[PDB]
RNA sequence: UUUUUUUUUUUUUUUUUUUUUUUUUUUUUUUUUUUUUUUUUUUUUUUUUUUUUUUUUUUUUUUUUUUUUUUUUUUUUUUUUUUU
């Protein structure tokens, strides 16, 4: 989902586990916006 | 200055009780009976040079004021009278 060039790696193995796959394919976008330990501190990020 | 008061008068031996009387061995149980190897998976397949900009153009002396003018001696009071 995030590297474009990723997806031409050949990965079709016998423990793909697609129920995990599916879960990191939510988690790069439908998961959360990811805001990490803000070192500057961003009172107004909420709309952000 | 001083003027009062300021000895003593009771009670104060003793009378009870104070040995002992129960109980105080023992009576169960107390080996063991399962299970206890193993059977998957486990190389690799993307990307990964570069393409902009990047000298300078202003201003930048000075113009005022800046001596002084008063006042500045003194004028009271300031022993004692009781009691103890």
């Amino acid at each position: 989902t995030i590297d474009r060039s990723m997806g031409a790696l050949n990965i079709n193995r016998g423990y793909l586990e697609p129920m995990y796959f599916r879960l990191g394919q939510k988690s790069a976008r439908h998961h959360a916006g990811g805001i990490d330990q803000n070192m500057a501190n961003k009172l107004g990020l909420n709309s952000d």
